[PDB]
RNA sequence: GUAUGGUUAACCCGCAGACGAUCGAAAGGGAUGUGGAUGAAAGCCUAAGCC
């Protein structure tokens, strides 16, 4: 298990995280790739950040969970980084994706934002 | 004199790429860049370069 994964995410909740990227890709604006994601977080324009769990080395995305907590931006973990790139609409894999405007997925992001709040309180005791 | 340029183009497999393609000195920026296989007839036009 990676060290940058602060909390475990169930499969069913992670599957909706890909759907949010899929919907917001067509009905909103997302940013695919770790560089675009990092900029979207430090600029404070990212509604939800999605981080992959199969990132090696960790030093590529290990700074997002700390940065997202400072900027008070929710984040959720996805197992596959290739499926993450597929949901963003690119041929290659993606280590992280940032959702700027959810669009039609506005409701789905709210549901994920609540559960990542509850999952974060449980792992923190 | 000469096509490696045209009239005249497709269709296959591969390689690199959101761990950042193209562009840029960098900053920036964000999805293409490319190697090969068979085709690209005949005739005709042009002659940069080369001889
Ligand atoms: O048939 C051509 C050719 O034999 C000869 N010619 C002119 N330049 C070259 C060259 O660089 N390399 C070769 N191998 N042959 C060349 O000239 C013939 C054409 O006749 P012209 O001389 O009338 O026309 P051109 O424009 O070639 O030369 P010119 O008109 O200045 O004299």
């Amino acid at each position: 298990k990676p060290s940058y994964v602060k909390f475990e995410v169930p499969k069913e909740l992670a599957e909706k995280a890909l759907q949010a990227v899929e919907i917001a890709r067509d009905t909103g604006k997302i940013r695919k790739g770790t560089n675009e994601t990092t900029k979207a977080v430090e600029r404070g324009q990212a509604k939800l950040v999605i981080i992959a769990e199969d990132v090696d080395p960790e030093e590529i995305v290990a700074h997002l969970p700390p940065l997202c907590e400072e900027k008070e931006i929710p984040y959720i973990y996805v197992p596959s980084k290739k499926e993450l790139g597929a949901a963003a609409g690119i041929e290659v894999a993606a280590a992280s994706v940032a959702i700027i405007e959810p669009g039609k997925a506005r409701d789905l992001v709210e549901e994920i934002a609540m559960k990542v709040r509850e999952l974060m309180k449980l792992e923190h005791h």
